[PDB]
């Protein structure tokens, strides 16, 4: 339902329930509840009633739930979960291949849906998934795109077709009028200085935030997406220059036309500095 | 209609008439007068004027103009300009985002449209925007296409969708039999080896020249974009080996078949 | 239907016949004998002939073909020869640009085809292309794309507008859910430190082999195809921590996850291991 920027989406398995509250107490903008991929077939069934539990006990929280996807037999007790709790405020939809399973997943659950792709089949129909009804904002399955694609995760070439799915994402994005979308995850936990770097390369190219699975990632997160001084003090002079009212005009040895000033404007006031 | 390439088109604001002769006479294949995004929108209606009297007074000049598109109140305006003076050979339509936005402009002023791709809307519509009639050629739009995609312009992030939507209009110009596109501008005005490698990036990749703003950036864009000697030389040692008309031979240690025997002949066709 | 991995398809022009048995004696996984532009029109009739006694007189030699597609005069010959002798396993579809061309080659010889892509118009239907009946597999001609876009062979430009060819490729293979495909023709013969790279480039995308073009490259594609030791040793720790427990783990500072121990079983029941 927004049209605001998350940062940080954190998942938490729901079989760690004494782990949730420490999720959200991380600062991350958001946090997800898992009971899919992360909970084994057997734990799926209590951990739902773990989450229901948790709900239930903290009716302040609010957290997104990434259920499991359409063919699993849990699908439609994972809808419901979600439509029963009103600290429930989204769902991920994993796997997703059709503008027909995010429609089912929103309408069976009354929440916004935030659709994860993760295969080929979704990135080819990630057109009218992206237009579905209920949709607020789109997020990347990295890892799992490379097993669906066969990609050796890390690797140049890897990074270049993951290259295609990011665009499309950044693409429809647009095309949809959604939120911003989430970058994929970074797995390499205490690795700071890369997370910083897929964090910059990612806000570089349109995206709002990462999904995140530590709670060590969100302040190297949070920090790196944040304006550098010399950004704010570039618009600065981009604006200053601007204000007198030319049409185009040189900073920095630069031509400044219309979209330059945009670009500018919008940056001061992203972060807290309008007109 | 016309598909030579054109390996520089110089931006100048109608608001700058004196700066028109200056664009003209720096060599560039074309000169752009723009009515549109460098021209405060209290300027557009005496720009206008600035550039009739430029049409009228210098007949003998050929310009392209890049009008307001057709939301903006003075669209009618433009178009009934690029109509009624043959110094406009063509008219760049911005934010271009449908067919029938290009299908309209060729109507109404009769001359070539250059579509400038700006906007994710423009991509999605690629195809029926080069297919429609009356498109010469396609422009790229890189800063409003940042602005668009909310890219940081200059990184390697941005740059890497910048290359995505430098594809499709690659793709689409092959596809639709268009004459050879233009890369976007490149803003560094004084920055001669970053202009330098950006044309060569954009030659590399199938552009055949550059959107420019500063007449001192042709003499770079255009020496640029020439053959080198070693690229004319390895043609000519390539020429000489098919010319027995043989299937496959070696050349520099490389396979050469059909297609790069086809490659070194049209180098050495398009350099005389 | 073939769906097993091929690593080297070996080129040789049926206008060299004593060149066919060193081609097959090089171990490459494919050898195709071509017809097409590698054959001076004057020769092809001759060449089809040379490539007829082949493979009379050597009835256990398994071969693809690569025709002339369908407007050269030669195409129902080329057919016929492709489907009157057992050791035509396949043949590669030239300049294909349509299903109608794929179904059409298919059923006149009755052999597997191998769409080659070689131009925009082949990319822009690759969809229809790979979904048609009788596809095996698809690979491109880099050089002739080159052509067809006006493309500076070997600079990183042109390689980043095949980029998106090669990934054309991979994701309409899983889509049409077709055997692994080919990459293109590496073509500095004996620069193997450039070929080893490339083969690299390609396996960490998801192809599984490379069109070749001489003999000397099939020991450097397939030796740069296996697995490493390192990512043999990497697969074997991510798999035993897989069944020590259940859920998400930790293996060499990275998160592991359902896709991530899937990638590494892949990886281990390919190379003929387990755990
Ligand atoms: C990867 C993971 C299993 C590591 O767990 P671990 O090895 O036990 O964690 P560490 O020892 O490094 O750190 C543990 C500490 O951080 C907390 N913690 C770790 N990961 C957490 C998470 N995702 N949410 C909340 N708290 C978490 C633990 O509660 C503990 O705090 P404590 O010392 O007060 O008990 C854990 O980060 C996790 O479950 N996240 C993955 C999210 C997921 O489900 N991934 C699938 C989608 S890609
Ligand atoms: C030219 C520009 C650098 C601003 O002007 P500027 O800072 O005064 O230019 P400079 O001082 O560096 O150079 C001035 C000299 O080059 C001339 N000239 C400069 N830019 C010119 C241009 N686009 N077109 C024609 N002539 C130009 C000037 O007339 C002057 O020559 P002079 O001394 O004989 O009078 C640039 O911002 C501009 O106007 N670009 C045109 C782009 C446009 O119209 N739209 C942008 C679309 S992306
Ligand atoms: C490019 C090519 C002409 C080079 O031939 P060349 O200059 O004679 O190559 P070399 O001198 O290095 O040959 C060395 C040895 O390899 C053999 N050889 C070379 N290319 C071969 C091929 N494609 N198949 C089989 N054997 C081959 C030669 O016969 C020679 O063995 P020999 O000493 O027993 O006679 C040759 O590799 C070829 O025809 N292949 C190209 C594939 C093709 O059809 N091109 C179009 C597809 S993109």
């Amino acid at each position: 339902m927004n049209r605001q920027i998350v940062r940080s989406a954190l998942f938490v398995p729901a079989t760690r329930p004494e782990r949730i509250p420490k999720a959200l107490a991380s600062g991350a903008d958001r946090v997800i509840v898992d009971l899919e991929d992360a909970v084994e077939e057997g734990l799926k069934v209590e951990a739902r009633a773990n989450l229901r539990r948790f709900l239930v006990d903290t009716p302040e929280a609010r957290v997104l739930v990434r259920i499991n996807a359409a063919e699993h037999p849990g699908h439609a007790d994972d809808l419901a979960l979600c439509r029963d709790h009103a600290g429930v405020i989204g769902l991920l939809l994993p796997k997703v291949e059709s503008a027909a399973q995010v429609r089912h997943a929103a309408v069976a659950s009354g929440k916004p849906v935030w659709p994860i792709v993760e295969s080929a089949r979704g990135l080819a129909a990630l057109g009218e998934i992206a237009a579905a009804a209920g949709v607020e904002r789109l997020s990347f399955g990295s890892l799992d795109l490379a097993l669906d694609l066969d990609l050796n995760s890390g690797s140049n070439a890897a990074e270049q077709i993951l290259g295609h799915a990011r665009y499309a994402l950044l693409l429809q994005t647009r095309l949809a009028g959604l939120a911003p979308p989430l970058d994929g995850v970074y797995p390499a936990i205490q690795n700071r200085a890369g997370l910083v770097e897929a964090v910059r390369f990612a806000r570089d190219m349109g995206f709002g935030g990462l999904l995140c699975i530590h709670p060590s990632q969100v302040e190297p997160i949070h920090q790196t997406l944040m304006p550098s001084p010399a950004e704010l003090e570039w618009a600065r002079r981009v604006a200053e220059a601007g204000a007198s009212g030319a049409g185009v005009f040189v900073v920095d040895g630069e031509m400044v036309d219309a979209p330059v000033l945009g670009r500018a404007r919008r940056l001061l006031e992203r972060a807290g500095e309008g007109g």
